[PDB]
Formats: C-alpha cells, structure tokens, sequence
C-alpha cells in the first residue's frame, strides 16, 4: 500500500498508467500539485547561455500573459482590441525596417508563432512569384532551387516540404558564411530567391545583405536573371536598427522584397511570437491570401496557423510601447557590452581563435571562439563545456556543417537578465575549470557529445 | 496642452504614435496601465456562442500557464520535465483512438499549435505516401488530388501551399456532407486520401467514417487502387471516445492512417494547442521527420513550428489527470444535455428545420437551423441575430458553402461554462427578440452580414 | 441500436458533477449546504454577464480601477462607519474628509477646528439632510412668527429625482420650475414667481442631470435679495451639486456658487462622481452650527463621550471615506485641477467634432465654465437626416457602447435629446474610437433607410 | 527639514493638512502607505463583544466584494445580472418569513444598505397605509402616532424625521419589553401602527409579536380600530427561522404587513447590506415608488439611496446558496452554544442577576446580566469592563433607558468567529479581572462611562 508524504494518501505514480488515458477523477488541486511538483525538475534557464530566446521575467509580462489566456488571435469579432494592437505591431516592425510606407496606411505583414513559420511564409511567397513569372515566359516551373548560407533548421524543413532544392553555401575553414562568389555560382533561371542570415545561429555573426545584392545586380546586368532576396533576420532584426542603423541590410535594398525575426528573441517578446514583412502588396501572391468573412466585413489572412493566444502580441506591443528606439537601444547595448567584455577576458585565459566577439557592426551579442589550430592546452572544449555544467552553467559547445566539419566551437549567448556581474561569475567558474582541468590531466579527451545548438 | 485623467500627466495617445516604431521611453506602469484599459474593449466570450474554443477560466490553469511562460518546447534539454509531460500526452491521445499499442512504448504523434498545424502534417503525410507508392508503381506524380466534404479552411490552406487540388465535394440541399456514393465518383488513382471532418465546423454534424470507409474498400476491390484516410477530428476527437464509444471512426478502421484534433476544442486544454497522431511508424514517412542533436541523445520532431511555450502542453495534461474518462464522459455529457435542450425547446418558437440538433450520436453539441422552406415568420436569422447582440449574445447567422449558398442557417454552439442556466436565460432572450421584431415587423430584411463561422 | 453512453442526471460541464440550478431554486430559501467554492464559482461565472461599464457613456459614477483603492477597499470590509470606539483611526479620518470638503467649498472657519457636516452614502442621502434641515429652519421661523407651517414648498428645476423623494417623504410642495425650449433651467425671473412665504428654500442644481449645464447660483442670489428687500421673506438656497461639487472648484474657481453667498446654508456633491471615490460616498457640508437644527441631531453615548449624527443610514462600511480621503490626499487642488481638465478636453473634443457630422443643435459642449465634462445636443428643428438619436443610439450599442437618447421633462417633452458623460478613464483614444464608430453608424443608416423611426425607448438618464 | 524614516525623504504629515484642502500631489504609493499605516490604528474587533455587525473574513467573500467595487444596484441597465440576484434575494427573504407567495412570481422588497433605512420604508408605508385609511374615512390624518417597546435608535429618528408621535412604552424593573397591557393603553385611531422588536438591542431578548397580535385582534373588536404591525427583525430575523421555527411572528400573523431585518448582523452578509419585505403589493402604497426609465422596459425602486456598491447583495447571496437552511441551522446554533456556555459559566464567578441567557426561544445569541440588588462584591460593572479593556476585550457595560435609568447592564454578543475557544478565553481573562479588583479594592466605582451600546 503505497503512500504520498505529500497527500498523506494513497500514491497515485504519474508513471504508471502514464501510458493509457486515464481511467478516473482524482482532485483537482491534487492533479495541480502533482504536476506543479515535477516542473521543479525543470531548469530555470537563467544560466543556460545556448539560447536565444526570452527568460527574463517582467511581473508587468505576466499579467498581460494572463489577462490574455483565452484570447484569439484569429477572432477578429470578439476580440477587436487586441486586432487593433497586432495591427499597430505590425506597422511598428514594418517602420524600423524602412518599407516603403503603405499606400492605405497598412503594412503587408503578419504576426507568426516564431521565425519558422514567417520563414515558410517568406519562403511561399518567394517560390510563387518565381512559379509566376516562369510560367508567364513559358519554362519548366518544377526544379525550384534556395541559394543560402549555414542557415537555421527551419530552412532545411521549408527545403524538403515544398519540395525546393537547397544550395546550400557550405561552411569552410576561414570562409563560414555565404560570400557573392559561391552565391554567384549557385545561380540560375531555377533560383527562388538568395537568402542571407542576419545573425547566423552557429556563429553569431552577420552575412551582409549588401555585398550580395550588389553581386545580384551585377547578375542581372550579365545574364538578365533577376533574382530577389529575403532576409531571415531571426536576430539580427530587433539588434542592428537600434545600435547600428549604418548597416544597410533592410528594405533600404530593392531585391529586399521580404524580412522575418521573433519578437521571442531580441524583440523581447515572450515564447511565441514571430513577424514576417513585405516589401508592399506585390512582394505578396494573391493567391497565398485567405480571406475569412466577419461582422465588420472581412480580413484576408496568411498564416499557418488559425486560433491561438493573442497574449504574446499585447506583450511584443508592451516592450514596444516602453521602450521605444530610444529604450531599445539602451537594452541592446547593455548585452553586447557584456558580450565584448567576455571576449576580452576569455581570450586572456588560452590560446583561442575567435570567430565571433560581440561587436555591434559584426553580429549579434555572442562569443563565438575555437582552439587555434594545432595547439593543446590540456583539454578540449567538450571537456571545459562538462566542467561548467558542474556549476550550473551551460555554454555549448558543438561542431559547425558543412566543410568545416572538423571544427568544435564554443559559443555564449548574452540576453536580457544576463549582467555583467553573471558574466563576473561565469568568469570565476571559467577559470575555476582550466584550474581542476590542468590539476586533472586524465579529463582531457573524455566528453565527446555536441549540445543543443539550435535557439 | 492634452492631459490625462488616470495619470494627472501629459497625455500619451497610442493611436497618434500608432504608425511608426515609438521614439521615447515611457514608464513601465504606465505602458502597462494604458494597454490593460484598452483591453476592456475585448469580449470576454462568455456569451458568445461562436466559437468553439475554451473561454472557461480555471485557477490552476492559470498558475501552470503563468509558470510555464519560458518554457521552451522545442528544449528538451532545459526542459526535460516538460519534455515528458509531451511525451506521456502523446500516448494517452493515441490510446484514446485506438493506436496500435506502440512497440518501443511510444506512439507516433506531436502536438501542434491547434489543428491547422495537425492537418497540414497529416496532409503533408497524406501525400508522401502517395508518391512514394505512386514513384514504385512507376507512375506520374504530377496531380495529386484529396477528396473531402465541407472541411474547415485550414484544408483550403493545405491544397494550394501544398499543390494538391482540392476534390471538395459541394454542400447541397438535402445533402450537406461527403457521401459514400459522391465520395467514390470523385476517387482516382491520383487521389492522396479521403479525410472525414469529425465535426462539421459550419453545421456540427459527423461525416461518418465508416460507411466511407466500406466505399473505398469496395473501390479497392474493383479497381485495385488503395486509397487511405485522414480524419480531421478538430472536435470530435474529444467528444465520441467517451459519450458514444460505440462509434466506429478512429484507429480501429485499418485505412485510417491518422487523426487531428483541437486540445483547445472539447480537449479542455487552453487556447493554442493541438494533436496529430500517426497509427505507426510506418503511417509517417521518416523523410519528414528532422533529428536535432542534445546531450542525451537525439528526438526527430515532425512540426512546422519551432520554439513555442510549453504551458498549454502541461494545461492539457491537467486537464487529462484531473478528469480522465470519467471525468471526461461527465463533462461532455452535460454540453451535450444543453445542446438538445436547446434544439427543443427552439423548435417550439418558430417555423425551423433543423440540420443538427446536439445529439451524441450525431455530431458535437451544437444546434443548427434554417427557417423552413418557403415559410416567413416576418424575420430572417440575420435579423433575429442582430436582436440578440443587443442582449449581449453572439449567435452567428451565415450562409453554407458549395450549392447550398442560397441557404442561411443559425448555429449555436456549446462549450464548457454555457451551462443549463445561461441556456435559460438564452431562451428568454430569443423569446424577448421574437416578440420586439414581431412588434416591429419594419425591421424584417435590413441585416445581411455574414458573421465569423470558422472557429 | 445506440452507440452512446449518457448518464441519467443533469451535469454541470464545470463541475463535472450533477447540475446545481440558480434559476429554480431561486423561488424559496435553499435548503441544502453546498460547497463553498462550489457556489463562489456559480456565482462569479454568472456575473460575467454584467458589463464592465468601459464604453458606457450614459453614467456619473466612477468605473475606473485603481490597485491602491482595491487594496483599501479590500482592508475595510468591516470597517463599521458609524462605531467611533472600535475604529478611531477611520472615525479620524472621516472627519479630516469633512473639513477639507468645506474647506473646499469656502465654508466659514470653524469655531472649534471642525466643520459641520457629513458623509453619506451618495448624493441622495445628502439631499434629504439637506431638504430636512431647510424644513426644520424654516417650520421655526414660522413658528417664531406665529404662522401655519402645514404648507411648505421648495423651489427648483429640472432636478434629480431625489428632489422628488424627499418632496413626496416629506410632504412638501415641489415646485419645479419646468424646462421649456430655449429656456430649459431655473431661471430668476420664473424663480421668483414661484416663491411665498411657505418656500423653505431654492435648490440650484449645480450640474443638471439631464444636460450637464450649471444653474449659476449667483444671479438667483441677486433675485433672492432683491425679493427679501420688496416683501421682508427671507429666503434660504440648497446647492445640489452632486457633480459640479468637485469640478469647479479646480478648473472654476471664479464662479461664485457656494458658501461664498450668504443664502447659501448647505452644499451637497457626490464623492463617487467627480469626487473619483469609489460607489457609495456623498458630502455634505453646512455653513455653520446655527444651519443645522440641533432637532436632527441624535446624540450616541461612546467610550469617549458621545457625538452627534445627522445621518439616514446608521452601519455601513469605511472603505469608500478611506477611498476618497486616499484621492484627496494623493491628488491636492494641483491633482484634480489636471484629471478634470482631462475630461473636459474630452467633452471639448467630442462636441468639435460630433458637430461636423450632421445637422445638431448643443445644449451643452462640455466648457468648463458652463457645467461638467459632458456633450448633450438635439437634432435643429425641422431637419431630417435620415434618422433619429433614438437609431442613432442603437446602432451605437451594436458596436459596444451606451450613448443614451431620452427625451427632457416639463415642457420640453417633445425634444430627444443624446447625452455623452465624460468620466475618468474615458481618455481621448476612447473618444476617437467612439467617433469612428458614430460615423460608421451614420453610414449604416444611410445605406439602410428602414431603419428610420424604428427605435423608441428612454435610455437609462438619472446618474 | 523633518524627514519619514519610512520613505528616507521629506515628511509629509496627514494631520497637518486635516485642516486645509491639500495643495499638492504626491506619489500615489506613498499616499497609499500613509494612509495603510495610520489604519492599524483601528481595532480588529476579533474581541469586540459589543457589536452585532460580521467581523469574520472568509477568502470568497473577499474575492465577490471585489470584484463589485464599481458594480452599481441602481443601474439595472447595465448590470443586468447584478440586478437579477438582487432579486432572487428578495424572493428567497419573502419565503424564509412566511410571506404568501407572490401573485405574479416577484415578493414586494428590497435590499437597503441596513436596518436603519429598512425601518425607515416600513415606517413611510405605515404612515401612508394609514393616511389612505383615514381620509377614506373623512377624519383627520395630521396627529399621527406610533407604538413600540424599546426601540433602538432608527425609529427615534423615524419619529423626528416623519413627523410622528413617538409613543415608546418605557422599560421598568421586571417589566423590560412592551406587553400587551400597556400597548393597548397606547393606542388609538391615530396609532399608525405598533412595532414589536424581536430582538431588543440593550438585552438581546425578543418581543413576541403573537401575544402582542391577540391584544389587536381583541382592540378591534371592542372599537373597530384596525391596527397593523410592522416587525423590528435587525437581529431576530435571521435567527428564529432556523433555531426556533416554531415562534410566530412573521407572516403568518395576518396583521404583519412588513418585516425588516440585517443581512450584516445574523444574515451573515458584509456590512451595508439590510432588507425589507412587504406582505404583497396592498401593503405598500404606489405613491411611495418610483419608476424610472431603462431599456429593458421601466423598474420601480422603494428606496432612500440611489447609486450604492452592489458587492453586498452578491454577498448576501453567496451565504444563502453555499449555506442553505441546513447550514443556516448550524452556523446559527453553534453561537448559541456559546452565550449558553457563557451564560452558564459566568453565572458561577458572582452575585448576578440575568436578564439574557442565549436560549433559542428567548432571544439572540447574547449574555445580559447585571449585579444583584444590595450586593457588593467590590467592583461595578463599570470596573470590570474597564479590567477587561486591559486584556484587549471590549465589553459594554451601560444604563437601561426609561425607568431602569437605575440598573447598569453588561452585555456579550455572539458573532459568528467567536467560538467555544475564544469564549474560554474571556473566561480566562474575566476571571483575573475579578482577581485583580479583588486585590486592588480601591479601584471600585472609579470608572463610569457608558460604552457604545447601538449596534
Ligand atoms: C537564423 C534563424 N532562423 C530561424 C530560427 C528559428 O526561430 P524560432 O525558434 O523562433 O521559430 C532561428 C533560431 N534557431 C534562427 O537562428
Ligand atoms: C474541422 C476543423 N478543422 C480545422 C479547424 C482549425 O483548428 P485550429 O483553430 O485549432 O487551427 C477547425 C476549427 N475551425 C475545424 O472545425
Ligand atoms: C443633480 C443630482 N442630484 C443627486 C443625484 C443622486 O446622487 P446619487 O446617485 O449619488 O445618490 C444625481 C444623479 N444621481 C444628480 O445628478
Ligand atoms: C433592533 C435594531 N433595529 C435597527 C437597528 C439598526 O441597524 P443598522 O445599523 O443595520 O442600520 C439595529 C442595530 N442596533 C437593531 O439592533
Ligand atoms: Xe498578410
Ligand atoms: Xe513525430
Ligand atoms: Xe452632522
Ligand atoms: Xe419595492
């Protein structure tokens, strides 16, 4: 007869019969502590510095999020307020991009769940005015081909459901992202669209649109082939138009025809929420639109998805309207000055090679380093990487695609809530770990698995 | 100069500074204060009878929601509670309908977003088989077509993103939904798959996957063509496995290769959570399936959407804990006893025909009517929904797809918290409009918008 | 051949358990206990169904939410008013409220640090006080003079409608003073007319529920002496300045209405209303000890002596004296001098722009030296637009808010007039969307000529 | 100069400034905790045993209140359900006291916000019912005249307000309450009615209105004078019901034509809530109601208030429904159980005389009692309840009125919170009282204010 020192009851095992329906009621607040009392076996993330995404908390976040439960997105009708505020988002995020300002005073552009789907979004819309305009002059429309860098995963999926071949620039010792050379090369009359990352997950570095599109240009001129672009922004997005608005990488470039990012990264947002923006009505196939009829007339959408929360949309407005430019600027720098100063010590602490520094004009705020070629220090970053989890942290460390294969990197992602005395303390644990490293000559070589690398 | 009443200070309008990205800092409680007013503009859908989504509030609910704000679904590294709770879902939905009880002790399905999400990867998955089945008997892949009644529009999405011709068999009069006979006179050997909706979003009603289901084995026979099926049990799905189990329509059917439903429907879970599952491993074709690295190993996720909270995962599991099919078959239970009391006692009002009317056996608890052919009551059901927005209720008027364009039809729906005396209350609302239009009889004939119908 | 499996009891999807029904069960006392929470919940989901009172344009009273006044409402719950020995420090701070609203509105300084005066449950207690002690005062002097006191009347104008209670309670003659077109408030002359040696008083309605517009008491005083110097009656005034009372005084302070006349004896406002306290919270003050009659004063026995009452209610909470000492205190002459203005730039705004919109004569646009923050307008006679502000109204509740349109008393009974009430929260983005809305019903009711003469009932008009 | 230790800046004192309106703003959470701090200057009254108003706080009683703080009774319009409960409670009051149900299925009452203003309405109708009456009847109505025992203090206002001739039927020793002989030597063709108390507040003890009621009946019959009742139930009236069900008093007796009682005294409802209901519609003149214009058609209101908070009416309600008769039952003899207890035990401890002993068919739940003539046993009561005072308690001792102006009563009223526990402590704490006056002798007759004795 199995007890609960919880309930002072009979034990109910989550993990029995946790794999049937389950037959019977049981209490609610029971049920409520049951499950509250297992997330405790959840991380908290505040010392996870793989990824990208939100987990700073804003008491002001939580009561929008909560107010916002029920609401949906999709339900123009009953919920017309939080319509209008996505719409307002919308033209915010269109604004900072420099699109051309709309015609009717109404950007061409959705709220998504995350860079993936406004990336998929992005994607369809490319392929269909590629599908259009070849079938206008009359060529074969079914080897569509996706010319792109060292891209996210998304990529790879939007590549292999919609049935596009992806050229993929592969990644290779002192050349890691796409340069206009192997971008040129991949071209043709099959071509979709050439996709630039503005903030390469791996690395955290920029590809520069403008290079590029000048290469595109050039293009054009020789062969007649007139290929567009769309910049997966996922994180480059929210940082560069805040402090370095030198960088032309935006709508500011004609091929630019559409940009996606998540509010879930740098924008601030909470988990859930991405945007994606066209350039004007025709970066847009009409036959992608769907428009769904209401009360106060009908409004064409083009999602993937239909009913859900509208809450991180309201919270994505609330970080707008607080900070503005002027808020946001202040909110970034504050990262990639952490991000700097960690380069600047690190560096003093082995013989590393840095891919990536966190300098504003480069990338987004991450340090991105590998052991230097054919030096040994005593162990590998695998093995520093197992010495840091000891003491809560998580600092990935991974091997890159493509041609650079043999590569293993380390790489620290600096968000909101991860200060500079965080940053004083990683450093502490940092050199505490070379310290029992060099005192331990047998850990070296041991730990051979990658991380998760991926947001 | 423009003052503000709640804060005694200069006045900040979010409609002037509403087009381009805000230049200024404001404080953070005020930010918050003048979104959270503008939020009261919002429904609380409580007497909306539109939609099919949960707009009852639970206390537990919004603890677990608001403790999983940061929780990233996609991270089952720092989540890895998370990450079970997911898993164990999985298998209790696949129990549910039926799945072949899984050989490694776990089922093939994911959860999504809501179904849109859910039957675009069934769909995707549809049509793989298809071509791989098509690539082996060396035939031509070029035009898929699925075969379908009524469906909801995610199906409309799902043809033209993915370049499937839609075979939509027409609502009709006298003939609203697929039948077995025009389903067969629509099949070929280029049709990807027949999907059932489970629940008719426009009228309530079940298309049968059985006698479907005799249809194509008959068609097999005389043909040779094998033709598999998808059911899109948005909500059904969570209704008939408890109040009529004696339904043949899940996994228990050999050509069903797999279902969808809303967890955000009758499922109970909150807004933004949906379940696909596959009947095995072989129902998913691997090339879908994408494998991303983590420290213990690999998980392959099949899913458009990337990072996304985990709240509504671990809600949906509270919901399974805390009721399971006792609990479950009461709930819906009682939405059903509403439905059919208020079928009836409507009948007695008016010259109605009635298309649904909320039985178990039929469809999802819904009640839906037109006014009897060629009889004039002196109103139509957009008239007699406008009477009742002005007391409070939505009570959507609109007319049906297909052939039976000509026909308006009223369709309440029922959900958690519409409860036997709303439903009172309700009636003498209806009563109260019946008499004011009947006392106005100039106002017959002048409302003619469609209302919001698709969830 | 069933496929189901239904119980055989009524369910409750909630609950998962059988049916509890409000509804029958609502006709004699329960006989059962039941959960508690279980009824919490039943009884929270039912009110879902009351509006939240955001887009509701036809009330007074304050419906904006602020934490610090939920938490001193919360704490007050039992706060009992009237139990001066158990809850010293409300019984002090109730008493600081009175001062400070006669400090406010010029009463005369006390003799002994404390003004003479009392809170209420809202504008309609204090008018009866008020309407009490003006009979009182009056009943002596007749009697003092050896006169019949059996018939008393009170003279005022179109007045709120607890001038016609107390005038029925208490058996005294109203004589209201009727609205008429272009001439729609007590006015001297007609004033004048009305009063005799049984007139127990003049209530100007500072703030006329029905418009918005002040009747200045100052002209009335001049008539008032002027009728004192030609006849020897010498007659007392009662201002009702149930909304007025704390508008004025901030964005006005120039217009003489208050104790700054000699006539003048006692104000009465509501707290709850421009006051910005929380529903349940009047005022009212007299000028001095010799205008309340010591007869309506009952003398309590406490712990540290007794003290005095001229209250109707006896228990009742604190909560909303606390609240309203909370505004007062936060706030000060520089506070409400800006949330009022706020408001009138709203009912400016309105009126600027509701009148490019169709053919609209105004009786009251909202300036701070006419009345309160409100919009009230009539079609110009003899033009058809295509509907009238009864369909007007309609269709503006389709989209969500209350803009009443009810027709005006006395002689003016033939005049439909719309109302807007510009309160705390309703704050100039709510005023362009309700614009945006008025002139998509406009456009809707052009398209749809049938519309035109169908809608006839009174909207909700008196706070 | 002078400085807050709490906020660490420039003072701001409340009392100066309590004289003046205040010029300047502060910071809103400031003023806040300003004014928090000075209340804990007020009582708790956990150990108040003077009062009869609820001093208990349950969580869901918290929560309604609330969520009513802007909810206004007299806008029917716009809290429509508001309205509703209100009425319910009308309904559920009328048939706990016997009223014959109502013709058209709505009982003649109303909520007020106490006893105060519900005596006052029973008053006015008393005098129209009675006017009507007599005009009738050609004979003067300008000497109207009112009989009763020892009112509290509401109808001594009653009396000064209306115009009517209080005829109070003093108390006396041994003879505290109005008997049927000398109410009958009181009355006359101008007596407008008589008003039994059932529950006197100076002792707790009820007038029975059944004997009171033959003494009328036997009145009229000698001198054709009709008289009618109208019953003082503040306290009594939701106690008998449940404890004594057999007491006559209430609408059975056909000359009650109006009751009136407290929903925060034994109601159980917060503060600010009362009640008063008419026989049928004949009892209660349509001169004194008012209808005013709403959409829904027009109500009429029988009240002195206007706007008012409806929080309490959903209060009163949540204890009706949750409780019910049976709990009412419990609840009620559980504080019975208490005054018993006391009753009992201070009985032993001195020379006492007691007018009040907590029995059910007696009374409320209330001790009386005072010192036994011509015995000293050293102190008055005056000492003991200024000993007690010292000990936290607040236990009244007074003066009776009338011609017991001689006799000084104490007197303990039990609430509900105040249980068997608590009574053991006073127990406690009275028993060192009389040990410390006993040893400190010159302490006796110094003390001589009366306490609040009201309510
Ligand atoms: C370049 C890029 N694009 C797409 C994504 C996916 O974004 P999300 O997880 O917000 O859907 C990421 C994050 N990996 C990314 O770095
Ligand atoms: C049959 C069906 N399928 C798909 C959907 C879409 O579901 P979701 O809102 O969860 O994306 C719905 C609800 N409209 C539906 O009724
Ligand atoms: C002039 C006037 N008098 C008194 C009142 C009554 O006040 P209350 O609702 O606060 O009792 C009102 C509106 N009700 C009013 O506008
Ligand atoms: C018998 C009696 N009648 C009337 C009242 C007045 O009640 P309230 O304070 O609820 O106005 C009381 C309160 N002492 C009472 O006990
Ligand atoms: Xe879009
Ligand atoms: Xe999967
Ligand atoms: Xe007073
Ligand atoms: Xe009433």
């Amino acid at each position: 007869e199995l007890l609960d020192s919880r309930f002072g009851a009979k034990s109910i095992s989550t993990i029995a019969e946790s794999k049937r329906f389950p037959l019977h009621e049981m209490r609610d607040d029971v049920a409520f502590q049951i499950i509250n009392d297992e997330l405790y076996l959840d991380g908290n993330a505040r010392q996870n510095l793989a990824t990208f995404c939100q987990t700073w908390d804003d008491e002001n976040v939580h009561k929008l999020m909560d107010l916002s439960i029920n609401k949906n997105w999709i339900d123009k009708e009953e919920y017309p307020q939080s319509a209008a505020i996505d719409l307002r988002c919308v033209n915010m995020v269109a604004d900072l991009w420099h699109a051309p300002a709309p015609k009717n005073g109404q950007a061409v552009g959705t709220n998504t769940i995350g860079s993936s789907e406004a990336c998929m979004l992005g994607g369809m819309a490319m392929k269909w005015r590629w599908r259009k305009r070849m079938e206008a002059a009359g060529k074969p429309t079914d080897k569509p081909n996706l010319v792109c860098g060292p891209v996210q995963i998304c990529w790879h999926k939007f590549a292999r459901y919609w049935d596009v071949e992806l050229r993929e620039i592969p990644m290779r010792p002192g050349q890691l992202f796409m340069d206009p050379k192997r971008m040129i090369e991949a071209c043709d009359e099959n071509t979709i669209g050439v996709v630039p990352t503005f903030g390469v997950t791996y690395t955290g570095n920029y590809e520069f649109p403008q290079p590029l599109h000048d290469a595109l240009d050039k293009f054009q001129a020789d062969t007649g082939i007139d290929i567009d672009m769309h910049i997966d922004a996922a994180s480059g997005g929210f940082l560069a138009p805040f402090v370095a608005p030198d960088i032309v990488w935006d709508f500011r470039l004609p091929r630019v025809k559409s940009i996606s990012a998540s509010g879930h990264k740098f924008g601030l947002a909470p988990l859930g929420c991405g945007w994606v923006i066209w350039r004007d009505e025709e970066a847009l196939p009409q036959e992608l639109v769907f428009n769904v009829d209401y009360l106060g007339g009908q409004i064409g959408t083009f999602a993937i998805n239909f009913s859900r929360p509208a809450g991180q949309v309201i919270a994505q407005y609330y970080e707008f309207l607080r900070l503005g430019r002027e808020g946001y600027t202040k909110v970034q720098n504050a990262s990639y000055q952490v991000a700097a100063y960690l380069a600047d010590e690190i560096a003093k602490l082995g013989p590393y090679e840095f891919i990536c520094t966190g300098r504003p004009d480069e990338g987004i705020p991450a340090v991105c380093f590998k052991l230097k070629d054919g030096e040994d220090p005593g162990y590998t970053l695998y093995d520093l990487s197992e010495r840091l989890r000891l003491r809560g942290w998580q600092v990935p460390a991974f091997t890159l695609g493509g041609e650079a294969t043999d590569i293993v990197v380390m790489r620290i992602m600096c968000r909101r809530g991860f200060e500079m005395d965080f940053a004083e303390l990683l450093l502490e644990d940092y050199k505490a770990s070379l310290k029992y490293l060099s005192d331990h000559p047998k850990l070296q070589g041991i730990a051979q698995q990658n991380s998760f690398k991926h947001t």
